[PDB]
């Protein structure tokens, strides 16, 4: 009955709280919460490798990718472990996050705990961009707000 | 060669960066870094249970204590896993942290990764206080600055 939580923060107005809940060690992880201060529309949303906030969000490194694969959408089989795809922001800048994912986990090889969650400038093209970069970052742009994923009560 | 890192931050002037490095899974963890904005003298210094920063440092919960023991100094056998004792601050407010500890770990049962590090108002009395509270918190007072412990490169 594992739970985790993460406080997203950054240099600008983007901030929020995102919760994690994995009922069973082998099972899927529900991800939910509310991010605000976001430019209206789609935003990239990924778990990055390092829980390092030394030099801001940049220190977090690249997309969490322990199985050494190419970038993709969450439904895609060929994806990064940390590729949680997009989150959608409404008029007044709020994004009411509600994802459910089976690749990430709060335990084991795929353990995201102690690593960084990151919301992004532009939308994640889910790897279907055609250019070189789309296969890596998703062309989702700069890092607006981020936070280290922590064990929750 | 597992490494971790943590950015200590808070409501007031206290801030800093603390590094972790465990060369071997079964071995001790070197803790080092630099905290500043500290009142001159001793300060309590502990790993708390939860990586929760929702409602500030208070969300972190109590001292990390999976073996259900009483508070103590780091050298004491009867201690909390997360009891790293004290850190010393010099005149100009700076505390050059350099601990080495064998109870905490960056892997397994004692895994501190994904949990919160916390620097304190007063000094930790290392459980020798005689009162009720010294057996729990170390009488080290309020939480000045804290941060979630994250996986580092
Ligand atoms: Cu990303
Ligand atoms: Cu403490
Ligand atoms: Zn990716
Ligand atoms: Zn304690």
């Amino acid at each position: 009955a594992t739970k985790a939580v993460c406080v997203l923060k950054g240099d600008g107005p983007v901030q929020g709280i995102i919760n994690f809940e994995q009922k069973e060690s082998n099972g899927p992880v529900k991800v939910w919460g509310s991010i605000k201060g976001l430019t209206e529309g789609l935003h990239g949303f990924h778990v990055h490798e390092f829980g390092d906030n030394t030099a801001g969000c940049t220190s977090a490194g690249p997309h969490f990718n322990p199985l050494s694969r190419k970038h993709g959408g969450p439904k895609d089989e060929e994806r990064h472990v940390g590729d949680l795809g997009n989150v959608t922001a409404d008029k007044d800048g709020v994004a009411d996050v509600s994802i459910e994912d089976s690749v990430i986990s709060l335990s084991g090889d795929h353990c995201i705990i102690g690593r960084t969650l990151v919301v992004h400038e532009k939308a994640d093209d889910l790897g279907k961009g055609g250019n070189e970069e789309s296969t890596k970052t998703g062309n989702a742009g700069s890092r607006l707000a981020c936070g280290v994923i922590g064990i929750a009560q």
